[PDB]
């Protein structure tokens, strides 16, 4: 049934996100963007998105614009689509390492994929 149960419940989601952030901060290309970001604060800010991500299907995300959220590191530090790809690799690795099957991982990653274009497509108002 629901994605949250299928992946193994809220304890698994928590550990996926924590492993995701461990991988992020250990990466020498992404640390440029994170060394001055409190990892606990960042996870807190990302929580609404993660709650939507493992929530009911089809519901559109209505939280803060992800381009706006990342626009400082884009303009000031060159955060690029290739850095976002690495982030998505690490989120997928975290799900794999905690035992989530590929069919579940593909479902989750397909929900996340549109947010690459969201972050990096210029919009009036930047
Ligand atoms: C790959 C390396 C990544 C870096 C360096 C990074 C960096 C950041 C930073 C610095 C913020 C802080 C924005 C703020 O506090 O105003 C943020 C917020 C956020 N990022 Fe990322 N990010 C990465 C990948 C991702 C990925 C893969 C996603 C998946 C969708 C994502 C989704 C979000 C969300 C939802 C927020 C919170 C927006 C809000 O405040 O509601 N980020 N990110
Ligand atoms: C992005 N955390």
């Amino acid at each position: 049934g629901p994605l949250l149960q299928r992946v193994g419940g809220l304890d698994v989601v928590k550990k996926v996100v924590e492993l995701f952030y461990r991988k992020l901060y250990a990466d020498p290309q992404l640390i440029k963007y994170l060394h001055d970001q409190d990892p606990m604060h960042l996870r807190a800010k990302q929580s609404m998105f993660v709650s939507w991500l493992f929530g009911p299907p089809n519901v559109p995300y209505t939280g803060k614009s992800v381009r706006i959220a990342h626009l400082r590191i884009i303009k000031q530090r060159g955060f690029s689509p290739e850095d976002f790809d690495l982030g998505m690799k690490y989120f997928e690795e975290a799900m794999t390492e905690l035992g989530a099957p590929e069919v579940l991982r593909g479902e989750v990653m397909r929900r996340m994929l549109p947010y690459k274009d969201a972050i990096f497509t210029p919009a009036a108002g930047d």
